[PDB]
């Protein structure tokens, strides 16, 4: 694997581990959630994200960065405010969007010097 690969498994695996009883870890169905496919147009999860990282398809943190904004806005759509699904992908975003900040991202290219 190269780097940016390394470094996307790394952010991969720091969310995942937010989501320890792994309802982000493969594709919601319709038959666990009724009607999901009717409402959501472009899904996404952990191991799509795993196998697009492995079929080297993210160029960048950005485009990595965009499907993991995607899985959270999903579940935030589809699952109303007061839900397991809807605390948990809020959860998830908020620790996703500090640990791939700009911010976070500068320290990171200041070590790379
Ligand atoms: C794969 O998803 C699940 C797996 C097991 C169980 Br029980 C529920 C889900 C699930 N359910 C709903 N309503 N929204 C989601 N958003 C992400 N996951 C889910
Ligand atoms: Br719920």
């Amino acid at each position: 694997s190269t780097p940016i690969q390394q470094l996307l498994e790394h952010f991969l695996r720091q969310l995942q581990r937010k989501d320890p009883h792994g309802f982000f870890a493969f594709p919601v169905t319709d038959a666990i959630a009724p009607g999901y496919s009717m409402i959501i147009k472009h899904p996404m999860d952990f191991g799509t994200m795993k196998d697009k990282i492995v079929a080297n398809e993210y160029k960048s943190v950005t485009e990595f960065k965009a499907d993991f904004k995607l899985m959270c806005d999903n579940a935030m759509t589809y699952n109303r405010p007061d839900t397991v699904y809807y605390k948990l992908a809020k959860k998830i975003l908020h620790a996703g969007f500090k640990m791939m900040s700009k911010e976070r991202l500068l320290a990171l290219k200041r070590s790379m010097s």
